[PDB]
């Protein structure tokens, strides 16, 4: 279903996520850390994490058209930033 998001989320979904922006590259996660040792943190978290990606992307692919590039980001990128949010559920952020 689209248009909601869920309760929260797995942690795990939240390293799962960062790790592999991490082959490209974190521009907030650089700054910011995972979460370990918690139960479960809310979607208002993970959505973080997601649209940090998703704007910092944006601007990696910034010299391309918008024709060659997947709404606003590159399609090697949306790969990426789309993979980390199956992991948290989220598709709302």
């Amino acid at each position: 279903g689209a248009m909601a998001n869920p309760k929260t989320i797995k942690a795990a979904a939240y390293n799962q996520a960062r790790s592999t922006l991490a082959d490209a590259g974190s521009r907030t996660a650089a700054k910011s850390h995972p979460i370990h040792g918690k139960t479960d943190v809310p979607v208002s978290y993970g959505t973080s994490l997601l649209a940090a990606a998703r704007d910092e992307f944006r601007q990696a692919d910034k010299k391309l058209p918008a024709k060659d590039k997947k709404s606003d980001m590159s399609i090697a990128h949306y790969n990426a930033v789309h993979s980390a949010a199956k992991t948290m559920g989220i598709d709302t952020w």
